[PDB]
């Protein structure tokens, strides 16, 4: 039985006839089929959109900007903020807002984040401007909340 | 290594600090299935064209809102009803209706309604902003009829 | 909790009332598979001017639906079920869309040089490409063809379509 | 039990009521469901995409074959065709995987220069592949071939770990 072409697993094998691995999904085992869909989804999504800031992550960058370390400019923070908002989805926040009792101050912040997520989906270029207009101390508050929600959602 | 739960929902944002797997080849299948679902949802949201965001219109659902507007409860304005109608139409697909219309014998009155819903679904895909205008122009009693039929189809399709 | 069948087809719209699972992590794999298929269909539909062009709104009608695009096209060839030449050309467009050049190129590679099949493969391929660029005019082109040659082309395209799908 | 319609497996069955195979995902077995997603993903991707190397032997070569051939000046690969194929390769690559490799390098490793060069090419290419191909044509043959060779090496490298 021919094994699945690992190039095709990540998308499209580019070796033409030379390549002697399977490119025929019908004979692939399921796990390879699963993995490919993940790479292909990643590509689809990308399509409709420095060394230590990479190793930090968007979270690392943002946490660093808060503690004023690793030389994170406020501009870079705002951009990273945009990337974080994109990774979040309003519906998960709304779900959390529903668990809160009225006039809980958490509800104010949930709605603030939610409105940011929505500005960001419409036009991330200006959402980033907005975020830059904020005074440092309030931007950091917001970032810290967004991060906390982000962590929160992901562990339940 | 277990799969990064952040990555399962999309893209882990912790850089090198995160010590969970981000390598799809070593994930077990179930996680791979789940991630595709979150990612599909994102892709779809991403190519999409304010009252019913509010706390109780969220817990109602679009169906709840619409059923409430029909029975004149939970304070659902006619505007909010029309918007929700748009969200419902979006969730439906013409082909499933056409399949139902084919089971009907000629001059069955059901066929009229199926085609009405179908044309609404199509107006909606073209331009939901005006489809919602249209829907607002309807007299309350006929809008509610339409909504009710659309809801019945929606339920019907989903259980077979 | 079992998976919400509404969510299986996309997005459950019943809010808090609905007592079925909407949490992918607890769904069994088969439901997860099925949902991806409905969602893919929606995504694709969502990035698709046609039903404005003459002859197209026509084949939504009750029997042109039961025929299929293939049925319509095979009917136009045998001059039955009242298929206008306009409707044929539109259906042709829908068929071309369903095909992908790469699968044809793969077949062309199995042919030995100067095999006449290679000419027809390339004709279909070029049609597929006109169609992806601008299906509105591809349909015009197809209408300009003399009936007897259009029917030839349709027949070849259909044969490829069948051929690909069974290997 | 009805088997899954093989036409539907590749997308949308076009035979209407005549077709007696299942088109109901709920009764399909999982493997068919997996296969269909792959064909449908391919279609979706093709659908949001922005002539020489369609020809019979440039197809059997692949984009890699074309590029490797242009480097060794064989199989009659024009420099124009090389540049286009380069674009197709860049598209198949993703910056993030390169960044991951650049992180494994120690500072001032010359590899880092090349990783960033490729990365910036990938990004020009995603923005506007038409001009990325112009750029690539402006390069002197000997440097274009260097770049192509590096890109190919990365491409192979990523794919085997
Ligand atoms: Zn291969
Ligand atoms: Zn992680
Ligand atoms: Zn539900
Ligand atoms: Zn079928």
């Amino acid at each position: 039985r021919r094994n699945p072409c690992k190039f095709e697993i990540r998308g499209h094998c580019l070796n033409g006839k030379r390549c002697h691995f399977s490119h025929n999904y019908f004979e692939w085992p399921p796990h390879a089929l699963l993995v490919r869909q993940n790479f292909m989804l990643n590509r689809i999504l990308k399509s409709m959109d420095r060394t230590e800031e990479y190793a930090l992550g968007v979270v690392g960058v943002l946490e660093s900007y808060i503690g004023s370390i690793n030389n994170i400019t406020k501009q870079s923070a705002c951009v990273a903020m945009s990337k974080l908002l994109t990774e979040l989805n309003s519906d998960d926040i709304k779900k959390l807002r529903d668990n809160e009792e009225l006039n809980s101050p958490k509800i104010r912040v949930y709605n603030t984040v939610i409105s940011y997520i929505e500005s960001n989906r419409k036009n991330n270029k200006q959402t980033i401007h907005l975020l830059k207009r904020l005074p440092a101390d309030v931007l950091k508050k917001t970032i810290k909340n967004t991060l906390d929600i982000h962590k929160s959602i992901t562990i339940n």
